[PDB]
């Protein structure tokens, strides 16, 4: 259902006020950004072009045209809901987005939850894995969904990065569709990760871990020293402090997998040489030895 939310372009002051009114009623708001491609293709996001929002208060994806509205008009109406710690702001890897909000818009969001960090926290608690996984892998592992990929032309342009890409006005439909996709996926993901008994990590602990990332990356200037040893992982000391010791396989003792994934466990089960069933040996097989039925 969330996957079918339509988008609405917010590029006037009137539309901005209506969107803010909707978002103020939410408990959670999924957030994302489209920025100008940079010729350097540097860590810091380029000029903010869109901010995207999808909340649990209304079936819609808001595409805020910051370029058109201007950051000053956008921030003035969005600042308080972004600073409102009672409204959860959901991100999938918030690091560069937070830095762009701080540097370009002058705002530090409060009440952030990073769902990519959430998935890694689970991988840490269960397997001592601190790797960050991409959106497609997380959607499949958590929700079972195969992510529809963005328009390949939009993706090619961004990978080339020899032009801004997102400066074009009006935006073509497949650019707007591309821009709306991830915040749908983020709100959908929060349904599986937040308020779920079967998730082996407290949401509050991932809120505290995420807050370390917001504090590190919202400092009003470009971040030089990264929080993580490589871009594709989560600081191990932060995981130990907020999530706890890393886990491992209860069956063989190794880190990196769980007992449900353990090859030694499955391969070590008795397998009947006579009928092939797992769980009993041929000596105990009723089919081979009817004198046992
Ligand atoms: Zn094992
Ligand atoms: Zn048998």
């Amino acid at each position: 259902m969330i996957l079918k939310y339509p988008y609405r372009v917010v590029d006037t002051h009137e539309k901005l006020k209506e969107a803010v009114t909707s978002l103020q009623g939410a408990r959670s708001i999924a957030l994302d950004i489209e920025a100008f491609c940079t010729t350097d293709q540097a860590k810091q996001l380029g000029r903010i072009s869109l901010v995207q929002a999808c909340s649990d208060a209304k079936p819609v994806v808001f595409l805020f045209d910051v370029l058109t509205l201007t950051p000053d008009v956008f921030v003035k109406d969005m600042q308080s809901l972004l600073s409102d710690r009672e409204i959860r702001k959901l991100f999938f890897d918030c690091r560069r987005d937070v830095e762009a909000l701080s540097c370009q818009l002058g705002v530090k969001p409060e009440g952030v939850l990073d769902l990519q960090v959430f998935f890694t926290a689970i991988q840490w608690k269960l397997r001592s894995v601190n790797r960050r996984s991409g959106m497609g892998y997380v959607l499949k592992s958590v929700a079972g969904l195969t992510r529809q990929e963005g328009d390949s032309a939009v993706q090619t342009a961004m990978t080339l990065g020899n032009r801004p890409v997102w400066d074009i006005r009006p935006l073509p439909d497949h650019f707007l569709e591309y821009a709306a996709g991830d915040v749908r996926h983020i709100l959908l993901l929060s349904n599986y990760l937040v308020g779920n008994k079967d998730v082996p990590v407290d949401v509050v602990a991932v809120e505290r871990l995420t807050a370390q990332y917001v504090e590190h990356y919202a400092v009003g200037k470009p971040v030089i020293t990264e929080a993580d040893a490589t871009p594709a992982e989560v600081n191990r000391a932060w995981l130990e402090r907020y999530i706890g010791p890393g886990g491992g396989c209860h069956f063989c003792g190794a880190k990196g997998h769980t007992e449900a994934e353990c090859f030694k466990k499955q391969n070590g089960k008795a397998k009947c040489s006579f009928c092939g069933e797992v769980g009993h040996t041929a000596r105990n097989c009723f089919k081979k030895h009817p004198q046992l039925l």
